């Protein structure tokens, strides 16, 4: 029932879903099957960054994702986002586990979605940032496994008390007001997305990832969604 259009940090390849194989960053609308991908060359240990852009003038969907000393992988779609979301929606940080684990640890986010109308004021904005998570983060809906305060940082997924993740684990981050993409009056809306993540594992084969997403703002997370589906979406169609 959930409309979700996302970016994923897809850390396991699943080739029997359309996944290449290597590891890589996509963008989802409404299906986990990536409409665009990219080679990503996944670094375990150390702190990503991925940044995402949208406006509606350009009615393309763009996403970056870096690690310090390393070259970025990019990838790009058209589409008009206005003709899949809502006028209303939240937005969000999503992550799993599954048969193989990684820890799924946000370090921060950052949010900022703006309309302009015809109007001379011109601006509506909604603008949000965490550098420092806490206990009892009150403008953030937890579902699932997903935690904060940990060292000051948002954890997706299930991580033992001594730092070793654990499988078969989904977790997500809303922000708690709903956001407004879309106005009658307006001449042009836009957004960016920024989150700085580590991604870490004992196995060799890391899995499964983390997504940032926009959503109905009465998202849940789908039954079964642990795993490749990255608690975003309730099948692989
Ligand atoms: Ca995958
Ligand atoms: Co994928």
């Amino acid at each position: 029932a959930d409309t979700i259009v996302a970016v994923e940090l897809d850390t396991y390849p699943n080739t029997d879903i359309g996944d290449p194989s290597y590891p890589h960053i996509g963008i989802d609308i409404k299906s986990v099957r990536s409409k665009k991908t990219a080679k990503w060359n996944m670094q375990n240990g150390k702190v990503g960054t991925a940044h995402i852009i949208y406006n509606s003038v350009g009615k393309r969907l763009s996403a970056v994702v870096s690690y310090p000393n390393g070259d970025s992988a990019t990838v790009s779609y058209d589409v008009d986002l206005d003709n899949v979301l809502p006028e209303w929606v939240r937005v969000g940080l999503s992550a799993s586990t599954g048969l193989y684990k990684e820890t799924n640890t946000i370090l921060s986010w950052s949010f900022t979605s703006k309309l302009k109308s015809n109007s001379t004021h011109e601006t509506n904005a909604l603008h949000f940032m965490f550098n420092q998570f806490s206990k009892d983060q009150k403008d953030l809906i937890l579902q699932g496994d997903a935690t904060t305060g940990t060292e000051g940082n948002l954890r997706l997924t299930r991580v033992s008390s001594n730092g070793s993740p654990q499988g078969s684990s989904v977790g997500r981050a809303l922000f708690y007001a709903p956001v407004h993409i879309w106005e009658s009056s307006a001449v042009v809306a836009s957004f960016e997305a920024t989150f700085t993540f580590l991604i870490k594992s004992p196995d060799s084969h890391p899995a499964d990832g983390i997504a940032f997403f926009i959503s109905n703002i009465d998202s849940s997370i789908p039954s079964g969604s642990t795993g490749r589906l990255l608690g975003l979406f309730p099948d692989a169609n």
